[PDB]
């Protein structure tokens, strides 16, 4: 409902985005043609997203893909029908969160404090293909993009929590863990396991990471952030009486081990 004044990616007037008009963009097949326009260039270059067509020459060509996602995001604000219409086409939108087509901002808005569409649109197959070579990879921003749809609602969604608690650690694949096991050696400080996803585990220590808070290697930079992100995931994983992920995480990181890290050490 605004007027042209400059910097069209502004998103500032979130007062009342013309419910009678975002009804029109669903009924008049506008949102259908936007989905066709997104997958058209990739089918053009196939018979290419960033691995082969990630060059700087495609600066205005990708300016329409980040506008299509922007107008997709503006269509579903405070509107259930548009939200479920977009979430019915969630299958191919999953391919491109981590890239520069601005798909990460729109996908968070669909899962923000909604009950019924979230508990029915997301299935176990989506999680199983969602723990693919993205959880096999780095950058745990996509991991807390898992975590905000994990349980993060008003309080303690009871439908999808058992759907996610049998995927991350059953089995233990997909960037396995950062395994703290109270190794009881040279009192008896903990030893955590982190790997480069190529070979044997190759864990220096957690004590070497204490002096790495000021400077160090990039892997030493982000291993603490990855551990913190999955620990936030583990904290917000249960939140309630959930038997299916309460005994695996009880023997692992038991009462002595969780309290041993309540010390005054440099973190």
């Amino acid at each position: 409902g605004g007027t042209n004044s400059g910097q069209d990616v502004l998103e500032v007037v979130f007062s009342k985005p013309n419910r009678e008009r975002q009804k029109l963009m669903r009924e008049q097949n506008i949102l259908k043609q936007i989905f066709k326009l997104l997958q058209a260039p990739f089918t053009d270059c196939g018979d290419l997203r960033l691995e082969e067509l990630g060059d700087q020459r495609h600066a205005p060509f990708r300016h329409i893909c980040r506008l299509c996602y922007r107008v997709l995001r503006h269509s579903q604000q405070d509107y259930r029908k548009n939200q479920e219409y977009i979430a019915k086409q969630f299958g191919f939108m999953q391919k491109q969160i981590g890239y520069d087509v601005l798909a990460e901002d729109t996908i968070t808005a669909l899962l923000h404090n909604n009950r019924k569409l979230l508990e029915k649109h997301i299935t176990a197959a989506e999680i199983d293909t969602f723990v693919s070579l993205v959880r096999k990879n780095r950058e745990p921003r996509f991991l807390d993009y898992l975590s905000d749809l994990c349980v993060s609602m008003n309080k303690s969604i009871p439908v999808t929590q058992e759907l996610i608690c049998k995927a991350v650690l059953n089995p233990t694949n997909a960037d396995i863990l950062i395994e703290t096991k109270l190794v009881l050696s040279r009192e008896e400080e903990v030893w955590l396991f982190w790997r480069d996803s190529n070979k044997e585990i190759r864990s220096k220590s957690v004590r070497e990471l204490a002096q790495d808070a000021k400077e160090g290697q990039k892997e030493d930079r982000d291993v603490l952030s990855y551990y913190r992100y999955q620990l936030n995931l583990f904290a917000r994983m249960c939140l309630d009486r959930q038997y299916l992920a309460i005994n695996e995480i009880s023997g692992q990181l038991d009462v002595d081990l969780i309290l041993r890290c309540m010390s005054d050490e440099n973190l």
